[PDB]
DNA sequence: ATGACTGGAAACTTTTTTGTACAACACTCCAATAAACAT
């Protein structure tokens, strides 16, 4: 798709994602660089989603009502000769990546 | 479990009758006026 020359510019700085480091004395921040894209149905969105995640080492790709509170990161036991044994969602398992959540 | 039911469910269309707002209207008056009836 030809166009939007601004677009594209966000997209790959988004991909490094910066050097999270420890710029205070006792609080870790943060440094990510999460960018939010929401433009009028009809200009095809998420097309540019999907060359992101082919370019990559690492990329995963859910919607809005395949997932909720459950399969996020964490949530029971396994019920069958009394045990206990936590899960995982989709955010642990994509460590050090770019994630792409569709329909938000 | 998420995905399935009934169970309730907040803005949000409708009217609307309220005052106002401005429409006429018969309008009293007028202002010569004009002819007439005196000169």
């Amino acid at each position: 798709i030809y166009g939007h020359e601004d677009i594209k510019r966000g997209l790959a700085l988004a991909l490094f994602g910066g050097e999270p480091k420890n710029p205070g004395g006792k609080h870790k921040v943060r440094g990510d660089i999460n960018v939010l894209l929401c433009g009028d149905p009809g200009t095809a969105k998420s097309q540019f989603l999907k060359y992101i995640e082919k370019v990559s080492s690492r990329a995963i790709f859910t919607t809005g009502q395949g997932a909720s509170a459950v399969g996020l990161t964490a949530y029971q036991r396994h019920p069958v000769s009394r045990e206990w044994t936590l899960e995982a969602g989709a955010l642990v398992l994509a460590d050090r990546g770019v994630c792409l959540i569709d329909e938000f």
